[PDB]
């Protein structure tokens, strides 16, 4: 049930960035992956050009890794499913929109529990208090992500016909789920952003190996 216009092919043997996606800031396609960060204090975006018209259920699988640094930082990678009439112009929150309307999934390790993958909601009306990110997650889970030889796959499933289940999974292992989130039908934006910040002069490099978008669950 895979959808091509909203997915990212095998980047191995892709030499030019696929035409249905746009990169930004220091994001380039190196070697079978889109490297979002790689120089000290870098940032990178990678978003779909066309907007997804959400009416029914969906499954969204991201595949990523981090390399080149072990230790605490204010860096992080975040995945977005946010309502907007184009690629979000705001970059103030992990190289992404601080004033979003939908879902942010943040992988970082600067919070009270160390490495996590967390859930974050806003409605577009007022931007989020970044100093409150960790107090304001609707759901989270412990998640070693730093360096781990193999990439992790985050699987986001939204099951409209089951009292709207938002279930996130890391490597087929349940990270969290809820029914407190019901996306109103609209045109949504899909992308990932990152930054490694400045702490301890780190060069944490975030890589995107693939992303798959299915209609339905």
């Amino acid at each position: 049930k895979l959808s091509s216009d909203y997915s990212l092919p095998d980047l191995i043997n892709t030499r030019k960035v696929p035409n249905n996606w746009q990169t930004g800031e220091q994001a380039s396609l190196e070697e079978g992956r889109i490297v979002l960060t790689s120089n000290q204090n870098s940032k990178g975006s990678l978003w779909l050009k066309q907007g997804f018209d959400l009416k029914d259920s969906f499954t969204m699988e991201w595949t990523f890794r981090s390399v080149g640094y072990s230790g605490q930082t204010d860096g992080g990678i975040s995945f977005w499913f946010v309502q907007d009439s184009n690629i979000p112009r705001d970059k103030q929150l992990y190289n992404g929109p601080v004033n979003y309307d939908g879902l942010q999934l943040l992988v970082d390790n600067n919070g009270p529990l160390g490495p996590t993958l967390r859930g974050q909601l806003n409605d577009g009306q007022k931007p989020v208090d970044k100093t409150k990110i960790y107090d304001q997650s609707f759901a989270s889970c412990l998640m070693g992500y730093q360096d781990s030889s193999v990439p992790s796959t985050i699987r986001v499933t939204y099951d409209l016909e089951d009292d709207n289940l938002l279930k996130v999974q890391v490597d087929n292992k349940v990270c969290f789920q809820t029914r407190k989130v019901r996306f109103p039908s609209g045109s949504y934006r899909i992308g990932v952003t990152a930054q490694n910040g400045a702490v301890n002069n780190n060069a944490e490099s975030f890589e995107i190996f693939k992303m798959q978008f299915f209609n339905g669950v």
